[PDB]
């Protein structure tokens, strides 16, 4: 029932994601010199350094907000991919499965703790 525990749990999950080779294309913002048309297709760029910085600045109120931004990294990759078989998109699918597998208990514990708080 710790309402604040999600934050360190998310920091540890981001550290694991940064250690994972599949996160390398997603660790920093989109390079517009490499992908000049990126902003023609993607309205809201997102990356893991921006997620980590938002968390460390105290700018996420809940793990659901962090989860929305991490999911945006993966949906941007899916929207920008020229093929469902591309290398970078394939890395995003594995990383998404790893993220979802680990974030589930973080969301569940936070939501349970908040329901207990408001009981
Ligand atoms: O510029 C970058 C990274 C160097 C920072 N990105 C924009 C293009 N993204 C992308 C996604 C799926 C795809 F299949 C191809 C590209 C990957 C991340």
């Amino acid at each position: 029932y710790d309402i604040q525990a999600w934050k360190k749990q998310c920091e540890e999950l981001l550290n694991l994601i940064f250690q994972c080779e599949d996160s390398e294309p997603f660790r920093q913002p989109v390079d517009l010199l490499e992908y000049p048309d990126y902003r023609d297709i993607i309205d809201t760029p997102m990356d893991f350094a921006t997620v980590r910085e938002t968390l460390e600045a105290g700018n996420y109120e809940s793990p659901m907000e962090l989860c929305k931004d991490v999911r945006l990294i993966f949906s941007n990759s899916k929207a920008y991919t020229p093929s469902k078989r591309s290398r970078i998109y394939s890395m995003s699918l594995r990383l998404s499965a790893f993220f979802e597998e680990h974030i589930s208990s973080v969301l569940s514990d936070y939501k349970s703790a908040l329901r207990f708080h408001k009981r």
